[PDB]
């Protein structure tokens, strides 16, 4: 990187949410369940195997 | 990366929602489930057998 | 990359989304059920079997 100016590496900008979600009913067991808003600002992420930004994730395997 | 500028690297910008999901109902037992508004920003992920923004994401494997 | 400005990489813009969806009933087990807004803003995604931005994704394997 240099003299080069107004970088705008990962921005997460403007996210606007109206709900009216009313009478609502969740319901489990083992199981994942994600509602809302969600953001996530990463750069850089390394390595073997690496999970990164993971919603509504499950993982049962040996 | 030099002298030139307005680098627009990855930005998620202007998400607006509007939901009136009225009378919900999620039920489920080892599954994912995934609602709303979700962004992800990532700019370098590196590494054999990654996993970079996963939703509804389930793993039954050996 | 150089004096060239106005670099526009990966970028997920005016996302407008209006949802009335009423009277809504998700049921499941061990499947992977997606609703809503979803973006995601990778640039660089490296290494053998690998995977990015899986929505609604299932793995059973051996």
């Amino acid at each position: 990187l240099y003299v080069g100016s107004k970088t705008k590496e990962g921005v997460v900008h403007g996210v606007e949410t109206v709900a009216e979600k009313t009478k609502e009913q969740v319901t489990n067991v083992g199981g994942a369940v994600v509602t809302g808003v969600t953001a996530v600002a990463q750069k850089t992420v390394e390595g073997a195997g690496s999970i990164a930004a993971a919603t509504g994730f499950v993982k049962k395997d040996q």
